[PDB]
C-alpha cells in the first residue's frame, strides 16, 4: 500500500492475508463470513477444493504469535472471469476452521459507490517493492467511469469494475493488496465493502488509478455462492 499508515490493532479485523501454497501467491481478503474469505478471483487458479491456502487473521502483525492461520477446503472462483482482463474478479475461499473476528457487510446496491475509501492489504508500498509485516491502512477517493476510462491504457468494464486514488498524489494500492476489500462506512454508521482491489497500472502512478472488482454488481452472484459452500 502506497504511502499508507499502520492499520491499529484490531481497527479492521475482518482483514486476512492469504498465501496459496499452490500457485505461489500472495493476496488480501476479507472473511465474508468467519470461515469463507472474499478475494480477487486472479489470486486463485481454478475452481473446486483446496487445502492448499492459508489465511491468516487476528493480527495487524504477520509474525505475532497470534495470528490464527487457517487452511482452504475449496475455493470458488466466479466463473467468467477472464485473465485476459481481469474481468469479474472475485472469488471465494472455505475455511477448514472458522476465524472468530468481526466481518465485512457487502455492498449489495450501488448506493455508497461515491466518496472516499478506504483501503488495506500487506502488499508493496513503493512500486516494486517488498511486501510489507505489519497491515497498512490508505485513503482513496472515487473516480468516475468517464474520468478512469480515459486514463487508462487497459480496458475497463463498466459496471464490473470501479476506480479509485488520485492523479498524482503517492497514495494507491500496489502489488501483493490484490483480494483486499475496498470499502466505507455506510449510513448507519458501518463498514461495507465497494471493492475488491483488483489491478492497475503500476502503482500510484502520475496520471493513473486503481481499479476495484465492483463488489455491488457480483453481491448477488456472491451471495449465492456462498450458501452453497
Ligand atoms: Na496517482
Amino acid at each position: 500500500v502506497v504511502g499508507g499508515t499502520r492499520a491499529a490493532q484490531g481497527e479492521f479485523p475482518f482483514m486476512v492475508r492469504l498465501i496459496n501454497e499452490e500457485n505461489e501467491g500472495f493476496c488480501g481478503g476479507a472473511l465474508y463470513a468467519q470461515d469463507i474469505v472474499l478475494t480477487a478471483a486472479h489470486c486463485v487458479s481454478g475452481s473446486g477444493n483446496n487445502t492448499s491456502i492459508t489465511a491468516t487473521g487476528g493480527v495487524v502483525d504477520l509474525q505475532s504469535s497470534s495470528a490464527v492461520k487457517v487452511r482452504s477446503t475449496k475455493v470458488l472462483q466466479a466463473p467468467g472471469f477472464t485473465k485476459e482482463t481481469y474481468g469479474k474478479d472475485w472469488a471465494l475461499i472455505k475455511l477448514a476452521q472458522p476465524i472468530n473476528q468481526p466481518t465485512l457487510k457487502i455492498a449489495t446496491t450501488t448506493a455508497y459507490n461515491q466518496g472516499t475509501f478506504t483501503v488495506a492489504g500487506w502488499g508493496a508500498n513503493r512500486e516494486g517493492g517488498s511486501q510489507q509485516r505489519y497491515l497498512l491502512k490508505a485513503n482513496v477517493p472515487f473516480v468516475s467511469d468517464a474520468a478512469c476510462r480515459s486514463s487508462s491504457s487497459f480496458i475497463l468494464v463498466a459496471n464490473e469494475m470501479i476506480c479509485a486514488g488520485y492523479d498524482t498524489k503517492q497514495e494507491d494500492t500496489c502489488q501483493g493488496d490484490s483480494g483486499g476489500p475496498m470499502f466505507r462506512k455506510d449510513n448507519a454508521d458501518e463498514w461495507v465493502q465497494v471493492g475488491i482491489v483488483s489491478w492497475g497500472e503500476g502503482c500510484a502512478r502520475k496520471g493513473k488509478y486503481g481499479v476495484y472488482t465492483e463488489v455491488s454488481t457480483f453481491a448477488s452472484a456472491i451471495a449465492s455462492a456462498a450458501r452453497t459452500l
